[PDB]
């Protein structure tokens, strides 16, 4: 599609099983969803950004469906107030900002 | 332009008559920028991110270029740890996300 920055621009995704809505977020480095469990080794990170730091569980190699497109990647969880799909994964997808 | 997201999507705005190097961040509401003086009145907001809620100064009505496109609009003044431009501008440059 072509996504308006009207609204917040929130997609739905499939991850470990489960669909959520996270939001497609050209401002974030990585991916980092709310808690859940995800299958394999973890190792810990603090990611930075307004605010300050939040200590996360970083997962490599994990696949994720947004909006219908399949990618691979690393994905961070942990207390983020929203899921955020950063640039890690969305230039699986081929998303572009266009102006 | 077309702008991929495997780097970080930086673009120079100029706002005050000065260059400065800002991120366009489809997952900011708002526009918020470092430290600097803008004139006239301000009003006071906070925003949260990862990492908690931080106060900003809040400046309406501001004249800034993005990436050579004309935006009037709101200004947050705080400390962010970059400039990012939110979609309260882009919009007004007519940016999409498109994949
Ligand atoms: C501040 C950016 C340079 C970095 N951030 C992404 C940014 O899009 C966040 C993403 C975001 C969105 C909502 C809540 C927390 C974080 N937005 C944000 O802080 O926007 C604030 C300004 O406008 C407001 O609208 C949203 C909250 C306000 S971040 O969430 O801190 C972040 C940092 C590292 C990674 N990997 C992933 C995300
Ligand atoms: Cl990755
Ligand atoms: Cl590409
Ligand atoms: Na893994």
């Amino acid at each position: 599609p072509q996504i308006t920055l009207w609204k917040r621009p929130l997609v739905t995704i499939k991850i470990g099983g489960q669909l959520k809505e996270a939001l497609l977020d050209t401002g974030a480095d990585d991916t980092v969803i709310e808690e859940m469990s995800l299958p394999g080794r973890w190792k810990p990170k603090m990611i930075g950004g307004i605010g300050g730091f939040i200590k996360v569980r970083q997962y490599d190699q994990i696949i994720i469906e947004i909006a219908g497109h399949k990618a691979i990647g690393t994905v961070l969880v942990g207390p983020t107030p929203v899921n955020i799909i950063g640039r890690n994964l969305m230039t699986q997808i081929g998303a572009t900002l266009n102006f």
